[PDB]
RNA sequence: AAAA
């Protein structure tokens, strides 16, 4: 019917016929006139309230996109070259048209047009069609349409597409045209988007990733984001000094991945190193469990923590950084005076050890030891000179100066805050108590069966 | 060179009953084709590409220019069963080894399965991303797969066969106005995953993480619009690492950036009354923990709203943190009920007899007897409230001595606690009496202050 | 290559 019509105007055109104006005399009325009768809308017609369509110098396209999608307000992109084509693209499809000029390359505002007319209309459902105009017209529209229904779930990109094209004329045979929907690509291609927990792993905010891959394990029904799940879970705990969940999910992330059906999840090509820190953490949760200073390992774990999260607060959190770090010190010089014997909260000073604390005390902090009180607990100077009078010897190798710096830092702890006080504590005294906190850590890490790893997180290789 | 003169004398040919594409394949396309062999024209400029990949339709001589133009060493061609027909017109004009990939003529879900494998087996090279030929689809295809992947593989380049000027009768560009050009990525071109995850960090309370996200943003936009957006995350970062100098500089500079011209309709100008509130707080406490002076009520209800406010933020998570933060406010809210009286929890003057009547206020909390109570010489959290009470304080007075009795433990829990001297996550249940407490004297305290949350970040 |  058309298709004979479609090969008479072959025929017309082989008979030097000018193809444009023959096509829109003889083809265009009746292919226009089946489609003002039955649109041809592939996976069935669908009730769009906007439709945006791309103009090129091909309006009839322009034409069968607007009638398909069938919408009641309907913008048209089109070019400076191409508004000429609007006021008969008006008369075909016998709707009213809002034009919108834009560049024939300028993706940019296409797709800011794009955004700004889904924000006109965001509640209802939209053909973004790109099907006339220039390839970067359609590329525009097409990042706009493929981008957005995310936040707009009833945006459907669509084109007419051909069963049948005649490459020398360089059109689509008349009737063989429908109007496809298109998939958006974030629909079979969802496990693309671990990439972005991917990014927010990779700066460190775990808690994040952690929500996307959980949203990774409901959106593509892939499993083995929940893999992710637990690790980033297991780092987001930690980092919060919650010990007892970081190992409750570092567990778990371990059984699974012993599991045959996880024996190729690319967690497995780091296991040593995932081993080594849930085991980290196994160390801390039974040495916080405990509180004996005997559970070197855990010891271990907790001052490394402690000094690692001072670390990556130290010039925007100081603060933290300096709580951080004290208490690392604090966990250190503990585990030192548990060495010798004693606990520093109920030290048994003989009275000579009282006299030897005073005096070092005194020509520390600069005064006579007649003015030193020994508090009950010893608290962190005062295990400092402590340590050091019973022979410490990591503690020996600290000459006087820099016992005097950290003396003066020392008294900052005091009062500080966030402690019982007042004072932001000084980047210079933080740095000076973490650097001897890192000394000591050393030393205690030499004592441990960890031996040496790092809270900082494994890749998660891909 | 004047192929003007060729494409003239095809369009006469054409108008004169010639076959347009065979006409073209032999006078126009070789002339072409010997220019951008000689100079290939490429928009911004010419740019080595390891790999490019070109969708493929009915007109090979547009993936030729495409091609030639991006002259990537290795050449993939997606294409359809029905232009598979053109690949060896393709070889011929390139006179390069093709790797061509058949798909869908609107397997827009297949162009995208290919650009996400090609890209990570060449991550770390310059890609161009050729939607030239082929279906709207086909490029759409293409556009969305690069547009997105260019986040991940930044090397990749969406690229596009422009013309300056289109026979809409030949539907072809005329011979020589055609250029190969690099398209602006718009998702990066406005950031708007920058901007969401900004959004979310911003939310979520990350405020030195979004700030990064937004100062990135101005590089990835030109628009120093996220540079307010950046010092507003800066701010609020500065506030809540509790360096309220750094806040209230931060701050300051921010509105004076919405006092100018450019930045009259900034979208952060839409609760600039909030900001100038926040950066008045912010001032105060500024002025404050410059005195340490509790008559600066301002400046100590500021404070201790940002601590009460870190304390509801950490208590999901940071556990220890929100007690920390809980305790501070309190024994701020105290110290300045108790300032009120003239007198300094640092160092208490009390007389003798107050000695006898505080040991005897915390006996009869705590149950035991007077001389069990010994009096430290620094007032601590439930010394310096049993004082209040002691001294007609009326919020403090208002609590039932059983409910004293129940924060007496929470009080005690300072110390202990993992980030102080002990080993202790401290309960949610003890962080919630030392909490609501202080929500009470904050409340009292706000009051007494003339002043009487971050700010949406309007998108 | 501005309905492949």
């Amino acid at each position: 019917d058309l298709d004979a019509l479609w090969e008479r105007y072959r025929e017309a055109v082989r008979a030097g016929g000018n193809p444009q104006a023959l096509y829109q005399e003889m083809v265009w009325p009746a292919l226009l006139a089946l489609w003002r009768e039955k649109p041809r809308v592939y996976p069935f017609p669908q009730a769009f309230a906007v439709s945006v369509h791309t103009l090129g110098t091909s309006p009839e396209a322009t034409a069968l996109a607007i009638l398909g999608a069938g919408a009641e307000r309907v913008y048209v992109l089109h070019t400076p070259e191409s508004a000429r084509f609007l006021p008969r693209l008006r008369q075909d499809t016998g709707k009213d048209l809002y034009p919108v000029e834009i560049g024939k390359s300028d993706v940019e505002a296409i797709y800011r047009e794009v955004k700004r007319l889904l924000e006109k209309h965001p509640e209802v459902p939209v053909a973004l069609d790109l099907t006339s105009g220039t390839k970067a017209m359609s590329a525009g529209l097409a990042a706009a349409g493929f981008f957005f229904q995310r936040f707009y779930p009833k945006v459907r990109v669509v084109a007419v597409d051909n069963e049948d094209y005649d490459p020398e004329l360089r059109r689509p045979r008349a009737g063989t045209e429908k109007l496809r929907i298109l998939p958006n690509p974030h629909e079979a291609l969802a496990e693309v988007d671990a990439l972005f927990a991917k990014e927010l792993y990779g700066k460190g905010e775990f808690g994040q990733a952690a929500a996307y891959f959980r949203g990774m394990v409901g959106r593509t029904g892939n499993q083995a984001y929940a893999l992710y799940a637990l690790l980033a879970e297991m780092y987001r705990a930690w980092r919060a000094l919650d010990f007892g969940e970081a190992l409750k999910a570092g567990r778990k992330l371990l059984g699974q991945l012993s599991q045959n059906v996880w024996l190729n999840h690319p967690l497995n090509a780091r296991r040593e190193a995932l081993e080594a820190q849930v085991a980290l953490l196994e160390a801390v949760d039974r040495f916080l469990k405990a509180r004996d200073f005997a559970l070197k390992e855990g010891v271990y774990g907790l001052a490394r923590t402690l000094l690692h999260l001072a670390q990556e607060a130290k010039e925007e959190a100081a603060v933290l950084a300096a709580l951080y770090a004290y208490r690392a010190l604090e966990l250190l010089l503990q585990e030192r005076l548990a060495l010798l014997g004693r606990r520093a909260e109920a030290p048994g000073l003989s009275p000579e050890e009282a006299e030897a604390l005073r005096k070092a005390l005194a020509e520390l902090l600069g005064v006579l030891p007649e003015e030193v009180r020994l508090p009950a607990k010893l608290g962190l100077l005062d295990l400092l000179a402590f340590l050091r009078l019973k022979g410490d010897e990591a503690l020996g190798r600290l000459s006087l100066a820099e016992l005097r710096g950290l003396a003066g830092a020392l008294k900052g702890r005091n009062s500080a805050l966030l402690v019982h006080g007042f004072d932001v504590p000084s980047p210079k005294a933080v740095e000076g108590i973490a650097r001897l906190a890192q000394g000591l850590l050393q030393d205690l890490e030499a004592r441990t069966a960890l031996g040496p790893l790092s809270p900082e997180p494994v890749p998660l290789g891909f």
